[PDB]
């Protein structure tokens, strides 16, 4: 719970991050968050988690329990700041598991730590092609100063895909109310640079310099034409697999906290084994 959360010096930034400090063998587990949340996204998987491994889930420049205005930053900088705190605290081996679009800062810790280090990640309920027209539209909305909350409106609608999910929507009405366009905007910015400048999730992967074990668990989108494009890359890559949780909503960490866990350990039992 909130008996986890510390705060630190990151550079030039105060940060916080949940770590239980668990004394036990690795590799650590690295919760990332996306954008405009924070830990609290976590506190269903932490509690899965909890007694089996260290859990960390640092969150990003200008989040958390009070959001604040902070300057441009992007999935580079998030990358820096997570690596900071696991040398603060004296972290080796981590399995990074991300939160959407917190899968750029995933992908690019895998480059950056090498794969003695982060030996394997899994990604939540990540878009894997580039935007569709009304995926895009919610990115140019969070863009702008006059419908930026017109923008998250419009996302919270897809995210729940038309479920009462009473956990998940306590996450997005109460746990990212406090949350402005200093943050959403700069999601808008960073989210839409992310895929001009790398084309998709999927590129970027397959563009690692030392490619290793990613799995890809996804509650939506719920169609087969999604489902497809999954399958076709996992058929394309050996170091590639998915599975769908069948969950109702664009949060799979929260609604569906135990599937997301038995991945996680799988993992790291991989990792273990090695
Ligand atoms: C928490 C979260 O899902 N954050 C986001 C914020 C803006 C745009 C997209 C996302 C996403 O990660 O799907
Ligand atoms: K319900
Ligand atoms: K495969």
């Amino acid at each position: 719970t909130d008996t986890y959360l510390h705060e630190t010096l990151v550079f030039d930034n105060k940060l916080s991050y949940i770590d239980n400090q668990r004394d036990t063998d690795g590799p650590a587990i690295l919760l990332l968050p996306g954008w405009c949340h924070d830990h609290r996204v976590y506190k269903y998987l932490i509690q899965e988690l909890d007694a089996d491994f260290r859990v960390i889930v640092p969150n990003w420049r200008g989040h958390g329990l009070s959001p604040s205005e902070v300057p441009d930053f992007g999935y580079q900088e998030q990358v820096k700041d997570a690596l900071e705190i696991l040398d603060q605290l004296g972290v080796e081996t981590f399995l990074p598991v991300s939160h959407s679009h917190g899968g750029w800062v995933l992908v690019e810790l895998l480059e950056q730590a090498g794969p003695e280090r982060a030996p394997r990640g899994i990604i939540m309920d990540w878009l894997m092609w580039a935007p569709k027209p009304d995926f895009a539209k919610s990115l140019t909305l969070l863009k702008d100063p006059e419908r930026w909350r017109e923008g998250t409106h419009g996302l919270f609608d897809v995210w729940l895909d038309g479920h009462d999910e009473k956990r998940v929507r306590h996450h997005l009405l109460e746990e990212m109310a406090d949350y402005g366009y200093d943050c959403w905007g700069r999601s808008g910015r960073v989210i839409e640079d992310a895929y001009g400048r790398n084309g998709s999730p999927m590129q970027m992967m397959a563009n690692l310099t030392k490619t290793r074990p990613i799995r890809h668990i996804f509650s939506q989108p719920t169609e087969p034409e999604y489902e497809k494009i999954n399958s076709d890359f996992a058929e394309q890559h050996p170091w590639f697999s998915y599975a769908k949780l069948g969950g109702p909503t664009h949060f799979p960490a929260i609604d569906v906290p135990d599937r997301a866990a038995v991945h996680i350990r799988e993992f790291a039992t991989a990792i273990r084994q090695g």
